[PDB]
């Protein structure tokens, strides 16, 4: 277990140290081979090295088995050249590692339904993982352009692009409830027909996992009326972009959300939230997204699924025993991390 | 007021007769010049005329100032040739009239929050109108295609396409709360930049209406966390397709939803619901979507806004006094239409 730890700016060090305290305690009781190195990343590195993804950091990422990122960005570096912003160094980290699948889970922990915008009955039991394709589709498609009379952009997918993001979904689903919904617009678009066609064939090598297909406009409706029926949801880039934000409002707090980017290189695990300058240094930032990102690392980077689930239960009990300020409690980052560790022991 | 009335199949005649009873009563108290003709449309016309949009119907639509459609479709005509289905004659009706804007409102009437999938506090006061562009974008864009190794489809918009759907949104907003949100993906797509650019300029001729711009992935989140802040929302075809279905789950009943398609020809007004064969003839179908479609006709086809709003209030009181079976009450189509008329008098 060689992890590069890039804490970044704002509350990024704060919540990353909390994730590190959980990983270290877990390494004692279980004897992992946790070996980690902390690096300068974005903003903290613009200050030391004059540039957001400095050469030591790049080597460290390249040499580690997984990255545990915190948060980048901040006022201090906002009006800069777009080349050197903390924020573009984040794109450079994913791009350098050829990360093509973004995994973003939305879970309503037991007893936390009151926070969901949805009624308790509908919010109960939601635990959905949206797998979004990151490297293709309309955001990168050519031809694209704009004249004075019109504009065009191309939604394009090749067969290996679809096959590889669908393999991450089938493999993810195996560790979970073995059900994959693939989302497309196949009744109107040939890219949809193609997508459905390819995932269906990928599904044949995973006979233990059920695959269902749904249209995106109908998935937007199911994610609000009955989100608790889904497990893994895999889709294209623009559709994954809309749907993982829609599912992300269902828990009711930005500090509860972990993410992962898997690909050819070193996988990055990170909180959906940013650097939150307004609450930085106040010792109150909710470390749950970071601790659950570290759990996602145990599961997706090191295949340690029962340990990943042990960390999720400990976090689920902690959120009910001493909730952070953003879920209406009073527990600061330290008091809350300690409740988590109490439930690991 | 010359209306062509195409009741169609299933519960279509049932809920259309209810809309007609409201229009007739209203024509007495106010003295409209309501003159309407009932025509054979889809399914009922495949039986009489062997084809879903027969020549008498086509002439009647063409001669009327507005169309009040009911519902088409049904088992009786399901396995047919795709050329002659009831359902394709519906596409032919919109296409023959050059209808390019689809208007679909989602309203949580007072006291009906309990039906919304969202918590009472969030569901309270939702009254949003999604204006969807119907004729362009990726669903019709060229080039499109599919090889064995890949597929492509083109999201393309011309300047008059955007300008004209945005004009319908600005005009609609004037009769409502004067606020338009335009939805795009302008931080990544040139079609988005173009869309935003053109609506902004259209907005200059409507200085009394506020215009705000939002990204689609962020609109999907706002429509669940705080839908009550919006009034009119105008967007492209694929985005309008996803967002008007997302907003349509917020009331909690398919029988509450009216729609309108405005364009160059004769505007069609219709319930979002279909022909519902399972409850047809049982005298229990909820006529609210049809009565509110007739109200939408008063407002958008004949500019009669205070009369359109009078019908909406009467329907709002009726839903609280004698709710249909689908909102948990016991009132059949007739008993419910009578409560509405009691509140018009
Ligand atoms: N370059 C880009 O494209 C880009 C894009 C987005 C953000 N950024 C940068 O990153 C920073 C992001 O800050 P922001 O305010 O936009 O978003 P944010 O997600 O950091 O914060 C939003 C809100 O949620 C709260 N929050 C976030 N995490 C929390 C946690 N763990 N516990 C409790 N509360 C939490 C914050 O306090 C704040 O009230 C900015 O300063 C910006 O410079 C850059
Ligand atoms: N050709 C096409 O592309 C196409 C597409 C969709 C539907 N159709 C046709 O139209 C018909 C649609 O039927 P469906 O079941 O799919 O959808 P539907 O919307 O008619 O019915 C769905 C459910 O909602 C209920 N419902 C609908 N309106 C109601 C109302 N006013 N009051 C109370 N309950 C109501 C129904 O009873 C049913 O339980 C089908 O028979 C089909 O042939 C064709």
């Amino acid at each position: 277990m060689k992890v590069a730890v890039l804490p970044g700016d704002g509350i990024g060090p704060e919540v990353t140290e909390a994730a590190l305290k959980v990983l270290r305690a877990l390494d004692e009781a279980e004897g992992l081979g946790l070996a980690y190195e902390v690096f300068p990343f974005g903003g903290a590195a613009i200050d030391a090295f004059g540039e957001p993804f400095p050469e030591p950091t790049r080597k460290g990422v390249e040499e580690a088995e997984a990255v545990l990122l915190g948060s980048v960005g901040g006022p201090k570096w906002d009006g800069l050249p777009r080349k050197i912003r903390p924020e573009t160094g984040l794109l450079s980290l994913r791009k350098s590692q050829d990360l093509f699948a973004n995994l973003r889970p939305a879970k309503v922990f037991p007893g936390l339904e009151r926070l969901s915008p949805l009624k308790e009955e509908i919010a109960r039991g939601v635990d959905v993982l949206i797998v979004r394709e990151l490297t293709g589709g309309i955001y990168f498609g050519e031809p694209r352009g704009m004249s004075e009379a019109e504009a065009w952009n191309t939604e394009r997918y090749s067969k290996p692009e679809v096959e590889r993001v669908a393999r991450v979904a089938f493999e993810a689903a195996r560790k979970r409830r073995k059900h994959v919904v693939s989302v497309d617009k196949a009744n109107v678009l040939e890219v949809g027909e193609f997508w459905r066609k390819t995932v269906e064939e990928v599904g044949r090598g995973y006979p233990d996992v059920a695959l269902e297909h749904q249209y995106v406009d109908a998935m937007a409706m199911h994610l609000v009326r009955s989100p608790a029926r889904f497990d893994v949801v895999v889709t294209g880039n623009i559709f994954g972009d809309i749907l993982s934000d829609l599912a992300s409002v269902l828990p009711g707090s930005l500090g509860l959300l972990p993410s992962a980017s898997l690909g050819r290189g070193t996988p990055v695990f990170e909180p959906v939230h940013g650097s939150a300058p307004d609450i930085a240094g106040k010792g109150i930032a909710n470390p749950t997204a970071a601790i659950l990102s570290a759990a996602m690392m145990l599961e997706h980077a090191f295949g340690l699924v029962e340990l990943a689930r042990k960390v999720e239960d400990a976090v689920a009990k902690a959120l009910l025993e001493t909730p952070p300020p953003d879920l209406g409690g009073s527990a600061g980052t330290e008091a809350f991390t300690a409740t988590v560790l109490r439930h690991l022991a």
